[PDB]
């Protein structure tokens, strides 16, 4: 009570969002006000449209921008701090605020003065940003629905609504199973082998499930399965009955009892392919494909041509692997299965190359790397980032706020680091979220441009007490990946808000700079500057750096093809797979196993059931984005190997070039394009291959 309906902060002007005084409690009311004021808005939009920058593009984004923003920080709210109480409040609300996207998509005042822009007898002279726009509008507009009659329309918008809630559902399923399994461990034998780091992390959470005395050393341990203790489980537990029982775990979260995703998936499949037919195509990938750079076939045939290449070598990692462990008078030797592939890739990996994971970990704290990765983009971008803790609201005491500069010390960007595993309340995986964007149209008046802010978030391995998070390389590899999609949103040098940033850039190419900048994690510049041990100062020896390089490609068929098994299972479901036949979609996924891994899935495998990505997430029928754009990533990189990583005249040339093409120009020119005036050529999958050993 208390207060005003017109005092909600959903409802303010902000520079920066409230997140630090919104909760479940303002959702309703402030979404509801909203919507209602947005309608307003549309109408008049309607009643006045010209085919027009100002009287159509200018209040179109004014409309889109504020439902985004207010609708983005309630959704990033979700994410990182979910409470039942914000659940229920976002699904009392998501139908009527898709029931608007679906008014505001549908205009057909809106689209009749799009297509009369087209149709214009000077289209040609319009820049080319606003070019990609316009072209964008119409055909989103059609992929809404816009072109059905009213008995088809209805029959799309039900849809629509439907698949909206069955993916909030998905990814609250998959946050709640991963809560839900603890193990107590009690006797010491058990955990043999798990290092001192881990050891550390299941005693901190045994302290906060009871068990008060316990500590690393002794007292007793809780596992989890967030990754940052799921993962040492499977690396380092001697007990292969643990292991095996982590395993099983992990692979059935969300597939069984009130927590069970799998008729979740039929329904979405189901739906999905209405949608397709409604919109006059044969299935949902031919949907998907509409916005993005490849065809279906053209898709497949990357996928093959790198499974083709990745292959042999994931057949030999296998017989390495049965090899190695036979060598140590393992007994399982003899009948590997899933449980075993992780634990001894690790030995292998650390007799073969003599490198111990927990031994490095004090040479990668969070701080030092995030120092390293801002003087890196200083050198290739020319930018500035500095802390700016207190200049913008947040929701948790671990979240980082920069400042980004340029050369002359502007400001020109901002953005949020939301670090650390938080399995309570925060969704699993990494990843990079828009705040604002850069706009001309939502400037304050006097100012040419709003500057665009970032969200980046990791799950990595929490603090331990009092230290830093000491952090793996592979940890290291994401935070440079999602700052990679940080900078395309914050480097932007477009002022055309709906394809500023990554808006309008086809899904296909979006994982070009998050993927592009992992790469310099082997730099050795780059990671000499990030690994001083945490205590001592002291840079990681020369002799050790060298071992992570000679490392770089271990196992690399496997890891391949791991994700070519991904990508081939979400074409394969949202192409030929039929819903409501006799095949179900774990059929679909042995069936697809058979080429892309070496041994069969266990028959209990139900990996589908935590696909976020495909069934709530932007890749459906898209998930081989990431190997379409890595492509383009290490090719993009190949540039600065052939200018001379050793020149650095020569890194900081590239690097502009790279800055003012693929971080500069959004969606307002063509990804290919793009790609051509920074590299000279179309791509090749050539540096792809060099780089992981598959040649
Ligand atoms: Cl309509
Ligand atoms: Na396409
Ligand atoms: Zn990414």
């Amino acid at each position: 009570s208390d207060e005003t309906l017109s005092s909600n902060p959903l409802l303010q002007d902000f520079d920066f969002p409230p997140f630090d005084s919104v909760d479940a409690s303002h959702v309703r009311p402030g979404i509801r006000a909203l919507l209602q004021h947005l309608e307003a808005e549309l109408e008049e939009l309607e009643k006045s449209v010209e085919p027009t920058w100002p009287k159509l593009v200018e209040p179109l984004e004014k409309i889109v921008d504020r439902l985004t923003v207010v609708w983005g920080m309630i959704n990033h709210l979700k994410a990182v701090k979910d409470t039942p109480e914000l659940r229920a409040a976002i699904e009392d609300v998501q139908p009527e605020k898709v029931k608007f996207q679906l008014r505001l998509g549908q205009s057909k005042p809106i689209y009749n003065a799009f297509k009369a822009i087209r149709e214009s007898p000077d289209w040609s002279s319009l820049s080319e940003a606003r070019q990609r726009l316009v072209e964008a509008q119409i055909k989103e507009a059609v992929l809404i629905g816009i072109a059905l009659d009213d008995e088809k329309r209805e029959e799309f918008n039900k849809i629509e609504q439907e698949l909206e809630k069955l993916s909030h559902k998905f990814s609250e399923n998959v946050l709640d199973a991963t809560k839900k399994f603890e193990k107590l461990i009690t006797d010491k034998k058990e955990i043999e082998g798990l290092p001192p780091s881990a050891l550390g992390l299941f005693a901190q959470a045994a302290v906060s499930k009871g068990h008060e005395n316990a500590t690393a050393e002794n007292g007793p341990w809780i596992i989890t399965l967030d990754a940052p203790s799921y993962l040492p489980v499977m690396q380092h537990a001697k007990n292969r009955a643990l292991r095996e029982e982590v395993y099983r775990a992990y692979l059935s979260r969300a597939s069984s009892g009130d927590l069970d995703n799998t008729a979740i998936i039929d329904q979405i499949l189901k739906l999905r392919l209405e949608k397709a037919k409604l919109l006059g195509y044969n299935n949902y990938a031919e949907v998907s494909m509409a916005m993005k750079m490849a065809t279906v076939e053209k898709a497949a045939e990357l996928l093959e041509k790198l499974r083709s290449a990745s292959w042999d070598a994931a057949v030999q990692d296998m017989e390495d692997l049965k090899s190695f462990a036979k060598n140590q008078g393992a007994a399982e030797s003899d009948s590997m299965t899933h449980w075993d592939t992780t634990f001894w890739s690790e030995r292998l990996r650390e007799s073969k190359y003599d490198i111990n994971e927990e031994e490095l970990r004090p040479y990668f704290s969070l701080p030092k790397v995030m120092d390293g990765l801002f003087s890196l983009a200083k050198t290739l971008f020319g930018i500035d980032i500095e802390p700016a803790d207190g200049l913008a609201p947040v929701w948790n005491n671990d979240v980082r706020f920069y400042r980004v500069k340029d050369s002359s010390g502007n400001p020109i960007a901002y953005f949020y680091f939301d670090p650390y595993s938080r399995p309570s309340e925060k969704r699993g995986g990494a990843w990079m979220d828009e705040v604002v964007s850069r706009s001309r149209v939502m400037a304050q008046k006097g100012s040419s441009v709003r500057l665009p802010v970032a969200h980046m978030v990791c799950n990595q391995t929490p603090p331990v007490g009092d230290k830093p998070s000491l952090m793996t390389f592979r940890e290291v590899e994401t935070v440079f990946h999602e700052f990679g999609h940080a900078l395309q949103h914050m480097l932007t040098k477009q002022d055309e808000g709906l394809v500023a940033g990554i808006r309008n850039i086809e899904w296909d190419a979006v994982e070009l700079p998050s993927q592009f900048m992992e790469n310099w994690c082997y730099h050795r510049d780059t990671l000499m500057s990030i690994a001083k041990h945490y205590e001592t100062g002291e840079t990681l020896p020369e002799e050790v750096y060298k071992k992570l390089l000679a490392a770089r490609t271990f196992r690399a068929g496997s890891f391949s093809l791991r994700q070519l098994k991904f990508a081939s299972v979400d074409l394969e479901l949202h192409t030929k797979y039929v819903p409501g036949g006799p095949e179900s979609i774990y059929d679909v996924d042995q069936r697809v196993s058979v080429k892309t891994q070496v041994i069969p899935p266990l028959p209990e495998d139900r990996f589908l059931c935590s696909f976020s990505h495909i069934f709530a997430g932007g890749y459906a029928a898209g998930y081989y984005s990431y190997k379409w754009a890595e492509v383009l990533s290490a090719d993009a990189f190949s540039a600065f190997e052939d200018a001379g990583l050793d020149d650095i005249k020569a890194v900081k040339e590239t690097g502009q070039r790279f800055r003012n093409t693929i971080l500069a120009l959004g969606g307002g020119k063509a990804p290919l394009k793009v790609f051509v005036e920074f590299r000279g050529r179309e791509p090749s999958p050539e540096p792809l291959l060099r780089h992981n050993g598959l040649l």
